[PDB]
């Protein structure tokens, strides 16, 4: 029969990213055991996971074994399953729950990016890392800026792993100076790790005018085309990069609004997805790095 389960699985001492565990061989049920595997669970983990071990074949006469690829600063418990050349034997009872010890952070965040806000700042952004990854207490991200061509890094540090989002203000910049940013990682324990280098532009003046001459017209029950003027450019005005297609509706079933936009010098939207025979309102408003400017006054059609 496969074997019972192991007993008395204790950790002995646990640091960083290992640990040294100890259990009983259960109940050998006639055949003799020639494999033992641990497994691990953690509060960010789903059930039981399975795990590297030193030696990393733990045989039926080895009752100790060092566990590696923990994650620092995390609560660990092991459970070990004894295992048969006939079948694989019950998990044992999970060890003591305890927390692997403190280290710095080695996973820099993903997605670095920014860009926007006024013509004297500079917003970077970047995802937020799992919470398992922290690796210690006071935990946070580094922010390093620099203008292109500038040699010596800025930075700043931002508490809190859930944290996102910084801005650097100073009014000599100009509008969409380009910068070099990548985010770190820190905690109580030091700085870790960094990210790979991107390009982040300066932000600039959100534009000022309405889109005029706005109409729409619908040929199907699922869709309205919205169409409007481009904006002519002066410099005192912001830039366009584009338009923003609000459309909203009040009907029996519901209210809903909607955002939709379009790129460069496109005029006219077609929008899917809509319900049939009801009204619908659209406005439409330009929009720059730097947000949305005031929107044209609305016109409404009917879904076929």
């Amino acid at each position: 029969s496969p074997p019972g389960p192991p007993e008395d699985v204790k950790v002995e001492h646990i640091s960083s990213t290992t640990s040294q565990l100890s259990w009983r061989p259960g109940p050998d049920n006639n055949s003799p055991i020639q494999i033992f595997t641990i497994q691990t669970r953690t509060p960010f983990s789903v059930g039981w996971q399975a795990v590297a071990t030193v030696p990393e074949i733990l045989n039926g006469q080895t009752y100790n074994a060092t566990v590696v690829g923990l994650s620092p600063w995390v609560e660990y418990e092991f459970r070990v399953v004894a295992g048969n050349n006939i079948g694989i034997g019950e998990p044992s009872k999970p060890s003591e729950l305890l927390r692997t010890k403190a280290s710095v952070p080695n996973v820099a965040p993903g997605n670095i990016n920014g860009g926007g806000g006024s013509r004297s700042e500079l917003v970077i952004t970047w995802e937020a890392i799992p919470e398992e990854l922290q690796n210690g207490e006071g935990f946070g991200y580094i922010v390093m800026f620099r203008p292109v061509g500038t040699t010596a890094w800025m930075k700043e540090r931002v508490a809190l792993v859930e944290s996102s989002k910084f801005i650097y203000r100073n009014e000599s910049i100009m509008p969409l100076s380009p910068f070099e940013v990548k985010v770190g990682v820190y905690n109580n324990e030091g700085e870790g790790s960094l990210s790979t280098v991107t390009i982040v532009y300066s932000g600039e003046d959100e534009p000022q005018l309405a889109p005029r001459g706005t109409s729409v017209q619908s040929f199907s029950a699922s869709e309205m085309e919205v169409s409007w003027n481009a904006i002519a450019w002066n410099r005192n005005t912001g830039r366009v990069l584009g338009y923003e297609v609000l459309y909203w509706t009040d009907n029996s079933k519901e209210s809903m609004i909607g955002k939709i936009r379009v790129s460069g010098n496109v005029t006219t939207k077609n929008i899917t997805g809509l319900r049939a025979n009801t009204i619908y309102f659209a406005s439409v408003r330009a929009y720059n790095t730097a947000g949305t400017g005031p929107s044209s006054l609305p016109v409404n059609v009917t879904t076929k």
